[PDB]
C-alpha cells in the first residue's frame, strides 16, 4: 500500500472502491534504478488489498536487490556467477547471444520461464495488457537490458506490447555514450516500426517515456530534513503513471468522460516518444491555470525538450471538484485548448480531453502527448558529453607530455 | 635482481624453478585453478631484499610469469640517503612500466600490473604520534594499512544498501583496470553534521595513512562507500549526499571519471567513509 503523492492519499481516503485500473501493466525493472521504480509499482494495492501490478526485478548485481521492500525474493531475478557488468552494457547483450555466449539460449529459458510464472494464468492468459520496463540509461545492467529488450521484441519474445520507462543520465561521459547508443537504437527501431505497421495497428513497442535526471534534480531543489533526490524523483514519475492509470477507470464526468479505452489507444497506437505534464491547480483563475499547464509540460518531471510539433496523438484530463463552477465555465475550456494548442494545435492530431469529477478541493491537470519524435535532450546530451570527453583528451595529454618532458636525475643511484 | 639473472648468475634459472614451484603449491588447485584473482606483493622500499624483489616482480610480469594481475603495496622510506636512492630507482622503474602498459593495453583491458598502492613512512609516523604504554609505530602503521585493505575487501561482499549498492564487481573493476597509482582514505564519522563529515573525508585523503601528495587531478576512476547505521536519518538526507559529491569533487570532479559511491547499511553506531581514487600518475612525494 504505497501512497507516494498526496493525490494518491486523497483518492484512497475518499474512494474505497478503487478496484480496477485502465491498463494492466506488467512491470519489469532492470538495473538498480529500474529495480527501485519497480519496487514502488509492486507496492500499490487496490482498495480490497490485492496487488495492482505483477512485478519482477532483474539485475546482475545480486546486491542491488537486497534492500527491495515490496518485491518478494522469489521475484528478484538474477544471473549466476555474474557479480555485475561494470558500467558496460555490451556485457548484457553478450550473455544472451549464441554467437558470443554458448549457454546464451539457456539463460533465455530462465527468462522465458520467470516471465511464464509472473505474467501467466493457470491457462496461459497473459494476465497483462502491456509490459512496463523500467531502466536507468547509463549503467551497464540497465542500458544493456534496454538493448536486449529491443532485440527480444523482434523475435516476438513477449506476448504483448512493451512500454519502456527510461531515465537519462546526469553527467558522466561513459554513462552519456551508453545512454546515447540506446536512445539511438530506439530511434532506429521506431523508424523500422513506422514502415512495418499501419497508423491504426497495435505496435509491439507501445511507447517510450523519458525522464531527464538533470531536469529532475533542478526541480527537486526548488521544491524532518533529508531528501534523497532519486527517491523523490521516483515517487513523482511512478505516482504520476499510477494516477493516470487509476483515474479513467474510477472517476467520471457529466461533460466529457475520459474512459480507459481512450488511454489504451494513447499508450498503444502511436508507438514513439511519449510525455506527461501533471499540473496542480490551486488558484482558480486563467492566468495561473495556464502558467501551471505550461510549467508541467516544459519544466516538469517528464520534460526533456520534447518535439511537440511531431506529436500524433493527445490525451488528458482535469480532475476537478464537484462544485467549482470555474471549470464548467467555457472561457476556461478555451484556455486549455489554446494553451495546449501552442505545443500542438489539438485539432491537427487525434485525441480527447476530459474533466472528471472528484471529491477534493483542488484541480489536478494531466496532459499527455504521444507519438513524438526523438527529444532534443538527445542533442544537448550529445553536446554535453563532447565538452567533457574532448576536455579530457586534453587533460590526459596535458599531463602525459608532462611525463615525457621531465625525467628526474637519479644517475646518482644506479 | 642478480641472483635471478642468467647473465650474472648461472643457477639463476634454478632459483626461478623454486619460485615457480612454491607459487604452484600455494596459489594452485588440485587442477591448476589458480585459487586467486590477483597477487598482492608487500614491500618496504629502501632495503635490499624488498626493493630488489620489487624490481624482480616488474621483470617477471613481463615474462608473463604470473597467472593473473599483480597489485603492489609499497612503503616509502623515512630518511636515509641510501634507502632514498633505492626507493627512487624502484618508483622510477614503476613509472616507466606503467607508461609502457598504457601504450600496450586499452582503457578497458585488464592490466598485468593492476595497481600500486603507496604509503609514506614520514606521513605515517606524523599521524601515529598525534593519536599499557608502548607503541611500535611500525606495528601500528601496519595494522592501519592492512586492516583498511581487508575492510574494503570484506564490505562489498557482505553489506548492502536500499539506495546504492557498491558490490564486489565495482571494486574489482577499480583495482583491475586503471593500472596505475591508487590511494585510499578511511574516515571515521562520529559527529553527524556536514562541517565535520567534510573535514574528516578531507583529512583521510590529505593527512591519512595512504597520503603521499597524490595527483588526484590525474585519477581515471573512483570508488567508495559510507558504511552507516540502519537508522541514522542523517545519511538519507540529500544535503548530505551533495556534500560528499562536491567534497570529493575538489580532488577530481566525480562526473569526469568513471566510478560509483555506495552507502551500505551496518549494525553499528557510527559511519565509516572509505574513499578510493585509482589510475593516478606518480605521487609528488617522489619529487
Amino acid at each position: 500500500m504505497v501512497l507516494n503523492s498526496n493525490e494518491l492519499e486523497h483518492i484512497h481516503s475518499t474512494n474505497h472502491s478503487v478496484n480496477d485500473i485502465s491498463i494492466r501493466w506488467g512491470v519489469i525493472g532492470a538495473g538498480q534504478k529500474g529495480n527501485k521504480e519497480a519496487d514502488l509499482f509492486a507496492g500499490y494495492k487496490f482498495s480490497n488489498g490485492t496487488t495492482c501490478y505483477p512485478t519482477l526485478a532483474v539485475n546482475f548485481a545480486e546486491s542491488d536487490m537486497m534492500h527491495l521492500q515490496n518485491i518478494i525474493k522469489e521475484d528478484r531475478i538474477h544471473f549466476d556467477g555474474l557479480k555485475g557488468a561494470a558500467r558496460t552494457p555490451s556485457v548484457v547483450t553478450d550473455l544472451f547471444d549464441p554467437e558470443t555466449n554458448p549457454n546464451a539460449n539457456g539463460y533465455l529459458d530462465k527468462l522465458a520461464q520467470e516471465l511464464g510464472r509472473k505474467f501467466t494464468n493457470e491457462e496461459g492468459e497473459v494476465i497483462v495488457d502491456q509490459f512496463l520496463i523500467c531502466l536507468g540509461a547509463g549503467g551497464g545492467v540497465g542500458t544493456g537490458w534496454g538493448s536486449l529488450v529491443l532485440q527480444l521484441i523482434r523475435e516476438q519474445f513477449f506476448p504483448c506490447p512493451v512500454s519502456m520507462l527510461i531515465s537519462l543520465p546526469s553527467g558522466d561521459p561513459d554513462e552519456i555514450n551508453n545512454a546515447l547508443v540506446l536512445l539511438s537504437e530506439i530511434d532506429e527501431f521506431m523508424r523500422e516500426q513506422d514502415r512495418l505497421f499501419g497508423n491504426s495497428d497495435i505496435k509491439p513497442l507501445a511507447n517510450v517515456i523519458v525522464n531527464d535526471n538533470t531536469q529532475m534534480q533542478r526541480i527537486i531543489e526548488s521544491q524532518n530534513r533529508y531528501v534523497n533526490w532519486k527517491e523523490v524523483a521516483n515517487d513523482n514519475v511512478v505516482s504520476t503513471l499510477h494516477e493516470i492509470n487509476i483515474i479513467p477507470e474510477n472517476y467520471g464526468s457529466d461533460n466529457v468522460t475520459y474512459d480507459p479505452s481512450d488511454l489504451i489507444k494513447l499508450l498503444s497506437i502511436p508507438g514513439r516518444f511519449l510525455t506527461i505534464g501533471k499540473a496542480r491547480i490551486a488558484k482558480f483563475d486563467l492566468h495561473s491555470l495556464e502558467n501551471s499547464i505550461k510549467r508541467s509540460l516544459d519544466e516538469g518531471f517528464f520534460s526533456a525538450e520534447h518535439q511537440f510539433e511531431t506529436a500524433t496523438m493527445y490525451g488528458g484530463f482535469v480532475l476537478r471538484p464537484s462544485n467549482a463552477d470555474f471549470f464548467k465555465d467555457v472561457n476556461t475550456e478555451n484556455r486549455i485548448r489554446n494553451t495546449l494548442g501552442e505545443y500542438k494545435r489539438l485539432d491537427e492530431i487525434a485525441g480527447k480531453f476530459g474533466d472528471p469529477i472528484w471529491d477534493n478541493e483542488y484541480a489536478v491537470c494531466y496532459t499527455i502527448f504521444a507519438g513524438m519524435t526523438m527529444p532534443k535532450r538527445y542533442i544537448s546530451l550529445a553536446r554535453e558529453g563532447k565538452e567533457l570527453a574532448e576536455k579530457q583528451e586534453q587533460l590526459r595529454a596535458e599531463a602525459q607530455r608532462k611525463q615525457d618532458e621531465e625525467k628526474v636525475d637519479i644517475s646518482f643511484a644506479t
